[PDB]
DNA sequence: CAAACATCAAGGGTCC
DNA sequence: GGGACCCTTGATGTTT
């Protein structure tokens, strides 16, 4: 795909819109907020999944057994035991 | 005092 | 550019 050259550190950033949140770990920068705890994150992923523990969420449904759990790994580690 | 094991967040990739 | 989810590495912690 695209390719892009952090200017502070000459890394190179693979993504289109992508270089922004790199930047971001250089300055420090959290623009976002978790309206309800006003935790701050760098990333908006990262408040999306944050907020699963405020809207308790469980998108990772086992589908063997319809069980559902908080994180990814909970779920592997379900469906290693079945 | 270590390994071993576990959980979880931080950076980057990758698709859409 | 923006969402969103995945994967890898590492910090931190608990149990050997
Ligand atoms: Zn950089
Ligand atoms: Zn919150
Ligand atoms: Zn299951």
């Amino acid at each position: 795909k695209a390719f892009q050259k952090c200017p502070i550190c000459e890394k190179v950033i693979q993504g289109a819109g992508k270089l922004p949140r790199h930047i971001r770990t250089h300055t420090g920068e959290k623009p976002y907020e978790c309206n309800i705890c006003k935790v701050r994150f760098t990333r908006q992923d990262k408040l999306k999944v944050h907020m699963r523990k405020h809207t308790g969420e469980k998108p990772y449904l086992c589908q063997q057994c319809g069980a559902a759990f908080a994180h990814n790994y909970d779920l592997k580690n379900h469906m290693r035991v079945h």
